[PDB]
């Protein structure tokens, strides 16, 4: 997972 809150 990597998902980047931006």
């Amino acid at each position: 997972h990597r998902f980047l809150r931006h």
